């Protein structure tokens, strides 16, 4: 494979989209690669592990507790809803709700927990208490998907969005146990987790939320390193390609290719 950044760009004349990348050590914060780190992409799903690191800020405080039973009715659902329709009659927990739009992706979960944050303005305004002045959720499920060109809405950049998980994941922003329940809810992704590891050599820790939106928008934020460790944040959005959801598929794992051959920058 070509390094990681002929590589990025290659996806692009292919796509003929834009791509973001940022790859970061997890315990440093170093940057190795960037590109259009500072454009602004979609978050699509991948916003619902800030989500539940907001959720995971409330239960640290005493604001929350992850037991806690939400009782919800049909009518609040929204279109993909995989955990959360099967539990009109007894709810769910938080912490149910967390793993459900982390490791499920389900919808309407992510919007259960959106309003016990204050719904897109709380979830933006926890990014801002954060430091992160970038990021920007406005919408709900399903709409935070549009990807219209050219709308600021719901998007990230590469360079923030890594930035924020590392601040997640270890800064101790968060409680130590709720930083080991934010990184176990991303290792068990069931969407593309068990896909990932049938691809990945032997020795390769993966943990990631993916997520998809219209015009080609396609992303993924990830723990990736050899040694089965957790050793960087890769973080790629595409936005803005007619290309087929396999293809955008296979361009990012063509862009996970050249990281593991180049690993050691
Ligand atoms: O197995 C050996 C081959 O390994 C790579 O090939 C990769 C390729 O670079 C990637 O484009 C494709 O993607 C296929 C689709 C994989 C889907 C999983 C990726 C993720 C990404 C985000 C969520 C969806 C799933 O895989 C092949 C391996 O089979 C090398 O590029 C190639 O030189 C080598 O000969
Ligand atoms: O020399 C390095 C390796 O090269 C190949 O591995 C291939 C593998 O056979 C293929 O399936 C994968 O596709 C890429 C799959 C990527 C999945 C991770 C993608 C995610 C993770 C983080 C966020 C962004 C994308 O490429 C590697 C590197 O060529 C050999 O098969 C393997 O024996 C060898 O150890």
């Amino acid at each position: 494979s070509p390094q990681p950044l002929e590589q990025i760009k290659l996806s692009e004349s292919q796509l003929s989209g834009r791509v973001g990348m940022i790859e970061m050590d997890l315990a440093s914060g170093r940057t190795l690669t960037a590109w259009r780190a500072d454009e602004r992409f979609p978050m699509m799903s991948t916003f619902k592990v800030v989500l539940c690191g907001a959720v995971l800020a409330r239960v640290d405080a005493g604001d929350e507790q992850l037991e806690r039973k939400i009782h919800y009715r049909q009518q609040d659902l929204v279109d993909y809803s995989p955990v959360s329709e099967k539990h009109l009659a007894d709810g769910m927990t938080v912490g149910e709700l967390c793993a459900a739009a982390i490791t499920m992706s389900d919808n309407s979960a992510a919007n259960l927990l959106l309003a016990t944050v204050g719904g897109p303005a709380g979830l933006t305004a926890f990014l801002r208490q954060i430091g992160d002045n970038v990021t920007r959720l406005d919408r709900w499920e399903t709409e935070l998907n549009e990807a219209l060109p050219g709308d600021a809405r719901d998007t990230t950049t590469p360079a923030s969005m890594a930035a924020t998980l590392r601040k997640l994941l270890t800064s101790q922003r968060l409680s130590a146990r709720s930083q080991r329940q934010l990184l176990q809810w991303m290792v068990d992704d069931r969407v593309a987790g068990p896909l990932i590891r049938s691809v990945l050599p032997a020795g390769w820790f993966i943990a990631d939320k993916t997520g998809a939106g219209e015009r080609g928008a396609r992303g993924i934020v990830a723990l990736l390193g050899p040694n089965n460790k957790a050793e960087r944040i890769v973080v790629i959005y595409l936005r803005d390609t007619p290309a087929s959801m396999a293809e955008r598929n296979q361009q990012i794992a063509g862009i996970g290719a050249a990281l593991i051959e180049h690993w050691q920058r």
